RNA sequence: AAUUUUU
């Protein structure tokens, strides 16, 4: 009964792109849109489980966010403010999750921005070029500084001094400038080899500042000194040249101590007390850590007085930390591509598998009492967009898959092998794959359809074994010397004596089990069909089983009933032109239909127009329109132990669990 | 694992 939100990555290489405040609120760039986790009691979730929660997107920015930062001032903490390579900068706020305020001051592609921690309207942003805009929300005041010709990686405000900004540049290069002096430096720290990433000011007074570099190093500056007090060298631990991101996080809660990330995004806690030992600690000690490199830290004080860590990463996990114990208290699994595919396992009930297009087939139990967000990657053998997913009937942990180079293979979920693949690659894309009974030439087989129109059937267990090319069934069981339609859907009958087949033109074609004879022809589509979906066989009317629903690049839903034809078997193919009910109101071309396996003759429909509906087929009634995708929906999948809960995928990296009794919107938008 | 990735 809760929503659930698998997020795009948080992006990568960006000095400041995620940021938190008190009272548990963490803010993440992603893609091209901002997700704000609720994190702590406040979250409301049940003991046991991670106490987070997606609950909000900021969606505006027209290109990749490069900067993200809250506001800090008491009273002021739902403002925030963004950048992106769209060269804006934008003042949201999160309670109405809308924009504020918005500048283009910058004439050049932005780097970071901060907001600045003594001045409640004032935020600081710089650019590649080496330009600073000073800009005052309050009043739309704006300040033009240009320091260095110079590409500033990062930047950070003091935080005990209003007009004072540090600012870290790509040749190692860090310098201090006061906001009231025209930006005059008034200390250049020169020691850096490297880009600077990361920029951390001494939480108390008295002016001491800490600098990570691509060079290795943590350096402490003293600004009174305006010279180095304190060099740190990165470690060399177990598990060509190895990629590394510097941040740091110096805890007001202890001055003494500070946290900047290692190769590998190994997370270290430094003791400054023991500075000629140089000690420091390795966050984990007893595979919590992060595989990859760490981009950001961002502290976060829970109101429960418990002090967290969020670490984001290029692997592609948000971590949060907790301080005590420098153990991971829970990981947000993000996606690396569209959500292409969704498919829920018949027999090992929860897991849904999710066809990502960065190449990595991600396995979600849904199921878990302990973890809401419990999920397994498999990357060997797939290494190509996966655009089709499809869990074995009987066989538990056996997953099929398909990619856009139109290689098929047979994935081993509980095994830790790599899939087979088999030996016949489809020429485009593989659209669908589905398991039915096998055909001459030829327990259960696997068929796959190809973005060509071809549709193979493969040997599971001799996924070596060519694959056999089902139009010879299909021409020589019907005499059929024309040439086949390409196909574009392959679907099968839940009793798996029907096998329907969608094409390019359009038509939907019927066919026998023993032989593939062609039983009967549907021309309702007009244009190429995406998706057809029989209805489950448990339900109040028997004949229910014998519904199929039928989604082309035209928006108009088909629904046809088949018992009348199947039962006939008659000797000559017959042709429908006429359907049995007709669903209207989708704005764009549909990619996905799925009947609801609780309630008879209830389907979902995903679309190209970025909404999912619900109907009652039977009435012809639009019940539920899900609108909070931001892109366009390829995949939908209703969940096998919620009757009010649906899974859907979009191009825009995101997958939605939500609740069809939640939706505001009855039907799709006009 | 590979990846300055974000079709």
């Amino acid at each position: 009964q809760e929503p659930r939100t698998l997020p795009p990555s948080p992006n990568w290489y960006c000095a400041r792109c995620s940021d938190a405040v008190p009272g548990g609120l963490f803010g993440f760039a992603a893609r091209t849109s901002v997700f704000l986790v609720r994190v702590g009691p406040g979250a409301g979730e049940s003991p046991g489980t991670p106490p987070f929660r997606v609950i909000g997107e900021l969606v505006g920015h027209t290109e990749r966010v490069s900067g993200f930062t809250f506001s800090h001032h008491p009273g002021q903490y739902n403002l925030c403010a963004t950048s992106s390579d769209d060269g804006t900068v934008k003042i949201w706020d999160v309670e109405t999750k809308t924009v504020v305020t918005e500048h283009a001051l910058h004439q050049h592609t932005i780097s970071t921005l901060h907001w600045s921690p003594r001045v409640k309207d004032l935020i600081v942003s710089g650019d590649e070029k080496g330009v600073v805009f000073c800009y005052w929300f309050n009043r739309n005041d704006s300040q033009h500084l240009f320091i260095e010709p110079r590409t500033i990686f990062c930047l950070t405000c003091s935080p005990h001094h209003e007009d004072l900004v540090a600012i870290g540049y790509k040749d190692g290069i860090v310098v201090i400038i006061d906001i009231s002096k025209k930006g005059e430096v008034i200390h250049r720290l020169r020691g850096h080899d490297d880009e600077i990433h990361s920029i951390a000011w001494c939480p108390l007074p008295g002016c001491y500042l800490a600098t990570g570099s691509k060079d290795q190093t943590i350096r402490i500056w003293s600004c009174s000194r305006g010279r180095g007090v304190m060099i740190l060298k990165l470690p060399f631990l177990k598990r060509v040249k190895e990629r590394l991101w510097l941040t740091l996080h110096w805890p007001s809660n202890q001055p003494t101590q500070l946290v900047s990330s290692c190769f590998g995004g190994e997370l270290l806690q430094w003791d400054l007390t023991q500075s000629w030992r140089r000690k420091y600690t390795l966050f984990s000690a007893s595979g919590q850590n992060h595989s990859r490199i760490v981009f950001n830290l961002c502290p976060l004080q829970t109101e429960d007085d418990k002090q967290l860590l969020l670490s984001t990463s290029m692997d592609r996990d948000v971590k949060c930390w907790d301080i005590a114990t420098l153990e991971c208290s829970w990981t947000l699994p993000s996606l690396g591509g569209f959500a292409y595919s969704l498919a829920f396992s018949s027999v090992d009930i929860g897991s849904l598998a999710i066809g990502v297009g960065d190449g990595m087939i991600r396995v979600w139990n849904t199921l878990s009492i302990k973890n809401n967000y419990d999920v397994k990657n498999f990357w060997q053998g797939v290494k190509s967009k996966v655009t089709a997913l499809c869990w074995h009937p009987t066989k538990e942990g056996c997953l099929a898959f398909g990619t856009d180079d139109g290689k098929v293979g047979l994935y081993d979920t509980y095994s830790n092998k790599p899939p087979q693949i088999s030996s016949t690659y489809h020429k485009k894309t593989v659209y669908t794959l589905a398991w039915g009974p096998p055909v001459p030439p030829m327990s259960l087989a696997l068929y796959s359809c190809g973005g060509e129109g071809i549709v193979l059937q493969h040997n599971p267990w001799k996924l070596s074994g060519e694959a056999f090319d089902i139009n010879k069934l299909i021409r020589d069981t019907n005499s059929i010397k024309y040439k086949l339609p390409v196909h574009t859907e392959i679907s099968w009958k839940a009793d798996g004596k029907i096998m329907a087949l969608g094409n390019e033109d359009g038509s939907i074609e019927i066919f026998q089990i023993p032989n593939l004879k062609l039983i009967c022809t549907i021309q309702q589509h007009h244009k190429l069909v995406n998706t057809i979906s029989w209805h489950h066989e448990h339900g109040s009317q028997p004949e229910l089983s014998y519904l199929m629903a039928s989604g082309s690049n035209n928006a108009v839903i088909y629904v046809h009933n088949l018992k009348t034809v199947i039962e006939s078997s008659p000797e000559s193919p017959v042709t429908i032109t006429e359907p049995y009910r007709t669903l209207s109101g989708h704005t764009a071309k549909i990619t996905s239909v799925a009947w609801s396996p609780h309630h008879d003759g209830r389907l979902v429909s995903a679309s190209y127009d970025g909404t999912a509906q619900v109907w009652d087929a039977l009435r012809e009634e639009p019940l539920c329109n899900f609108r909070g995708h931001r892109g366009r929906l390829l995949c939908v999948a209703w969940s096998p132990l919620d009757p009010d809960c649906i899974y859907s995928g979009a191009d825009d990296f995101c997958v939605h669990k939500w609740l069809t009794s939640m939706q505001d919107h009855s039907r799709p938008p006009q």
